[PDB]
């Protein structure tokens, strides 16, 4: 049993919820939290710049010094760091940006690292501002992902049209 409320379930493992994702991290404090991230960690807008405003910054200021060390992530790739106020940890995860011309196969790649994590409040990788169609990134969730993932769509729209579409 774990501390997540009001989920539609659609497979073994895939559950899914019409809300903000900063508040149900808040309100669950969830293991991991996963971000919608970029390579730089450059966190402005969507998921990451709602998750980076919640912790008053300390998400950017913690990224900067991990780029700093590090360098980018991959397309497809991610890093562990904190959680912050939300979460035990951040899985920072790079999904395909569609409005860079990134290649939509990478979407799968991106996936697998949630498989490193038992447990994972997310929010649909590369949906909203990252361009790519929602129902497909739910397809390949779903298709990739065996631990337990707790989704978060945040358009009401979508959350009714993914459900209602979904095989
Ligand atoms: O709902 C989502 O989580 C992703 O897609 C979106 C977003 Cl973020 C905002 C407006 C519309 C859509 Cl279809």
């Amino acid at each position: 049993v774990n501390s997540f409320s009001g989920y539609l379930k659609l497979t073994d493992n895939v559950y899914i919820k019409n809300a903000d994702i900063v508040e149900e991290a808040k309100k669950v404090k969830p293991t991991v939290v996963v971000n919608a991230a970029n390579v730089y960690l450059k966190h402005g807008g969507g998921v990451a710049g709602a998750l980076n405003k919640a912790t008053n910054n300390a998400m950017q200021v913690e990224s900067d010094d991990y780029i700093a060390t590090n360098g980018p992530l991959k397309v497809g790739g991610s890093c562990v760091l904190s959680g912050h106020n939300l979460a035990k940890h951040c899985l920072h995860v790079v999904g395909p940006n569609v409005n860079k011309g990134e290649d939509i196969q990478l979407l799968k790649s991106a996936y697998e690292n949630f498989n490193q994590h038992e447990v994972l409040l997310a929010p649909l990788l590369s949906a909203g501002i990252f361009g790519a169609d929602p129902i497909h990134s739910l397809r390949v969730c779903v298709d990739t992902v065996r631990t337990n993932v707790y989704l978060a769509v945040f358009d009401k729209n979508l959350y009714d049209k993914l459900v209602s579409s979904f095989l």
